DNA sequence: ATGATGACGCT
DNA sequence: AGCGTCAT
């Protein structure tokens, strides 16, 4: 009772950008605002990789990783935009510049972490402390909260529209929050869904790009809530929303679940939903799954994770990467060596930038090759000392830690092909 | 013949 | 170090 901690000490945000590179493109070109719209990356295999779908899309079941020759099948006015490219390889520059503005406009709110090129978690306890004392005491409007969702409501005895079913539940919520109490955990994730807003409508104003929010007491609650409402919504998970949540929902669903491990969960226990795991004391979860995943899983389950909100906002690596698929994969020394060569292009001019912008320096190059027959991301990684911001000599340096990967007695030839390269630039030092 | 990335755990 | 998992 009086010991059982809650996971109420927090709250943290994760905030989501809507369809983020086709926003990206259709700020750039307004004719394709508010239309069934993709991003694609390579247009002569099939049309293109689709790697971003506009909610308009989507509607006519457009997704990601479809060719968009096959999406055009599906949504015949489909509009694209192409991923730039540079150097024979899809050059995604546009897009991780859009992912700066967002993350310097979260910053100036709160420390984030960033989670991806288009999502960063927020630690708010702090602000929300200072918040709430700016507050008399006042109760808070609903109109301070025009976009928020509260999970689980409305509920009860007694609208048949979107808009309206959202206002029922947030109404709820207000109506039964207590503001003299400024510990209580409910009243601080409802300060935190207010600033939420004023941080998404800053995002908005100066960027033109539209995104969704989670806002809870952990990362992985915050993660999930984000999605429940999007697009251009928020979504409050409180603790107490937690056991009615879970009770369908599916493992796979939570972060770090998607996998193996969320598989083995479903298979050992015989169990599909999140809730379902309570049942389980935490010796037990540990046994099937190890100390740490077992842990994990017996507070995750009740809502609870310790996970922090890293102050980080920067990358900690930096890499280029391309496939040779199929009857493309490189078979020649002078193949490999020019690709190589593009690549360690691509990296310098990013590293030369970083190195600008952020004070700082990598000191390591990793070399990655994948085999023809291999089925995993990588097949063989190697690393090297990374001296000199120079392409000819980092390019250099990583077909000397690979070469002799090269079964081949002939030395003109590469075998067995290779079906990707990939080099990553990391163990960043201050600059 | 998704592809281009990126974080972090394990031994 | 180098490999494996999970992720957008
Ligand atoms: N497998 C993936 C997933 C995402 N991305 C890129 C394109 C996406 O626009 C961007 C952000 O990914 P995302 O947040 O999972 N989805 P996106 O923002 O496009 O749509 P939402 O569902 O978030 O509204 O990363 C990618 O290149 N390969
Ligand atoms: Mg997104
Ligand atoms: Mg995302």
């Amino acid at each position: 009772g009086p010991h059982m901690a809650t996971g109420q000490d927090r709250v943290v945000a994760l905030v989501d950008m809507d369809c983020f590179f086709v926003q990206v493109e259709q700020r750039q070109n307004p004719h394709l605002r508010n239309k069934p719209c993709a991003v694609v990356q390579y247009k002569s295999w099939k049309g293109g990789g689709i790697i971003a779908v506009s909610y308009e899309a989507r509607a006519f079941g457009v997704t990601r990783s479809m060719w968009a020759d096959d999406a055009k099948k599906l949504c015949p006015d489909l509009l694209l935009a192409q991923v730039r490219e540079s150097r024979g390889k899809a050059n995604l520059t546009k897009y991780r510049e859009a992912s700066v503005e967002v993350m310097e406009i979260m910053s100036r709110f709160a420390v984030i972490e960033r989670a991806s090129i288009d999502e960063a978690y927020v630690d708010l306890t702090s602000a929300v402390q200072e918040r709430l004392q700016k507050l008399q005491g006042q109760p808070i409007s609903a109109d301070l909260l025009p976009s928020t969702y509260i999970e689980g409501l409305p509920q009860g005895p007694t609208t048949v529209q979107k808009e309206g079913m959202r206002k029922q539940g947030l109404f709820q919520w207000l109506d039964s929050l207590q503001i003299d109490n400024l510990t209580s955990p409910d009243l601080q994730l409802t300060v935190g869904a207010v600033i939420v807003e004023e941080m998404r409508a800053a995002i908005e104003r100066e960027t033109g790009f539209q995104c969704s929010a989670g806002i809870s007491h952990n990362k992985v609650l915050a993660k999930l809530a984000c999605g429940l409402n999007k697009p251009n919504r928020q979504t409050l998970v409180s603790h107490g929303s937690v056991p009615q949540l879970f009770s369908q929902m599916p493992i796979r669903k939570i972060r770090s679940l998607g996998g193996k491990l969320g598989a083995s969960v479903i298979e050992i226990l015989g169990i599909e939903y999140m809730g379902e795991l309570t049942q389980f004391t935490e010796s037990q979860l540990q046994s099937h799954f190890g100390e740490k995943n077992g842990s994990w899983l017996y507070a995750m389950c009740r809502g609870i994770e310790h996970d922090p909100v890293k102050p980080r906002q920067l990358p900690k690596t930096i890499g280029c990467s391309k496939n040779f698929p199929g009857k493309t994969a490189l078979a020649t020394r002078e193949q490999v060596q020019w690709w190589l060569l593009q690549l360690a292009q691509e990296l310098e001019e990013r590293l030369t930038k970083d190195r600008n912008d952020n004070d700082r320096v990598a000191t390591q190059l990793v070399v990655s090759i994948r085999v023809q027959g291999d089925k995993r991301l990588s097949s063989l990684r190697r690393c090297c000392a990374l001296t000199r911001y120079d392409a000819h000599k980092m390019s250099h340096d990583a077909f000397t830690v690979i070469k002799n990967c090269n079964t081949s007695g002939i030395q003109t030839e590469w075998s067995p092909p290779l079906t990707m390269l990939f080099l990553c630039a990391t163990k960043f030092s201050a600059s």
